């Protein structure tokens, strides 16, 4: 379960407002930027990260339990999750990487398309026949890719099966290889709250070095990959991401409660990008 | 400090089952339809889902405390964004069905909210807001101010003063201030409904305010996931989630939970807003 229970880093705010212009300066700069997301994202909606100070692994390790705030179908998406939205609704994101399976990129409104879940989705359940998904409003009982007891609707009747994926599972090939190439092609990867520790999800902001691309981690811990970034934020996402967007000139767009967006919708305007050198 | 009695801390949680929790809360609906006069008291718990660590749950301050551990927090004061709850609670006032609210939490999330500061007693005080000794005069800050106990903040009064600016924060030896408390007691002694959400109610005089409610035949409803303190007194006890419960309440009184434009402070209660008809009960 890798290492877990690692001391938090906080920048100090005067370095911290740096970092977050300097995050800024490589977002205006860069043609196409991707978001990897993991745990720490959610942990403000209530929802325990694996290997922070109270995580499941952390807490389990110390013969503790781990603490839900919320239901699954109760959280509300952060001001991370909402950034996240609106960052690809200005052209600004042009892919998003999750290890997430609590639900709530989806459940943002984000677009399927532009979104690797990685790790599946609890909300999630496909058609062992045709691989049709359907996207339910509660989690699917079961994990590890078992029958959920429903059947396909397709004009079918094929075993419905969770999308949650076991140790010994492989991630989903159509997923990985989008990731993969948005992670290629990018010139700037930008890690929200994972410690980079699963392979290989853990290694898709690397790709991005290959051919000169920019590396940021944002992150309370020490993550795996700390040596090979860019540049390194240690504070909390939201503030984090209200910085930016704040920089940017963009407007953390309201939640309208769960809605799901199979495809992403034209780009909208954005402000104009400031002279850098 | 040291020695205070920090109460019962770290007692297991309660979760009604779904069709259980479901009935109680169209009970809940059914009540604040029929009451002229609602009253809701907050605490810790509806701040969790924030990111905010409660005193007495499963992983409160105490709670770990007591246990050689840390609270954990996922949010800074100034980055945690009022819940699902907290929003609830502006769309119940705005169209005439909350009448007041008390609360013990110190982390400034209804006043942020938006949530009109002439309906709200800050029992404990607020972590934003800081007093002048000498004329009253409250300022709410975008940031916490730096000191607790009812200390010097370092700034003064800008009143057309110069007066010595103290925090609001309420160490375990001083009395609650008292318009919050007074306030307060009057809502909760005329209110025929009150209803706790997110608090054990172990602190006196705080937690026993929901009872004044009870008295000429009011009715007392707890939302809470843990015992509290008058659950032998409570018409109704709801086991779950605040944001299940107040989104499943909003839901059957026809009201949406509205947006959160940011910080924003609102001194005064704005004029009512339509609301829906109400269904026919007995
Ligand atoms: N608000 C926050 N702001 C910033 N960082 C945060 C915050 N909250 C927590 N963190 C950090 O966020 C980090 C969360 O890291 P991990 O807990 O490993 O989550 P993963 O998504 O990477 O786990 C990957 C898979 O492993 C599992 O087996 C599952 O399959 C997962 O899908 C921590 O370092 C915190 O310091
Ligand atoms: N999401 C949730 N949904 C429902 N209940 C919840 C949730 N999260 C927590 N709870 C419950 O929320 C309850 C929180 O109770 P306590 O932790 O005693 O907070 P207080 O506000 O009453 O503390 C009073 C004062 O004492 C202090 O010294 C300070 O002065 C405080 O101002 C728990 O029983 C949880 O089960
Ligand atoms: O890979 C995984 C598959 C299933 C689960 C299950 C629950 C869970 C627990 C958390 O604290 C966060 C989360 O998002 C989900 C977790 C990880
Ligand atoms: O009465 C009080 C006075 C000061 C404080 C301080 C911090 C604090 C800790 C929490 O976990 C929640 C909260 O809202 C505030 C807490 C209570
Ligand atoms: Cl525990
Ligand atoms: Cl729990
Ligand atoms: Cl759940
Ligand atoms: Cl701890
Ligand atoms: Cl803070
Ligand atoms: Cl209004
Ligand atoms: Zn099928
Ligand atoms: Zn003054």
């Amino acid at each position: 379960k890798g290492k877990c229970g690692l001391p938090e880093i906080f920048d100090p705010p005067e370095e911290l407002e740096r970092k977050v212009w300097e995050l800024a300066r490589l977002v205006w700069q860069s043609s196409s930027v991707v978001f990897h997301t993991g745990a720490g994202i959610s942990t403000a909606s209530g929802i325990p990260d694996f290997r922070g100070p109270h995580g499941v692994w952390t807490m389990e390790e110390r013969g503790l339990a781990p603490k839900f705030d919320t239901t699954f179908e109760s959280a509300r998406p952060t001001q991370t999750h909402m950034a996240l939205v609106q960052l690809e609704r200005v052209g600004l994101l042009r892919f998003l990487v999750s290890q997430n399976v609590d639900g709530l990129h989806v459940r943002s409104g984000f677009p399927r398309d532009k979104l690797a879940e990685l790790h599946g989705n609890m909300f999630v359940e496909e058609c062992a026949k045709c691989k049709t998904q359907y996207v339910r409003d509660t989690v699917v009982g079961t994990m590890g890719l078992k029958a959920t007891g429903r059947l396909c609707t397709v004009a079918c009747r094929g075993e419905l099966r969770d999308t949650i994926l076991d140790w010994e599972d492989s991630l989903p090939d159509r997923d990985l290889a989008l990731a993969d190439e948005a992670s290629r092609n990018a010139d700037l990867s930008i890690t929200l709250g994972t410690s980079l520790q699963i392979r290989p999800s853990g290694n898709l902001p690397l790709a991005t070095k290959r051919r000169g691309g920019r590396l940021v981690i944002v992150n309370l811990q020490p993550t795996k990959h700390d040596r090979h970034a860019d540049l390194r934020i240690h504070g909390y996402v939201d503030e984090v991401m209200t910085r930016l967007m704040k920089h940017l000139g963009l407007e953390i767009p309201a939640w309208d409660g769960p809605r799901v967006l199979e495809r992403a919708l034209p780009p909208l305007p954005r402000p104009p990008t400031p002279k850098l050198e």
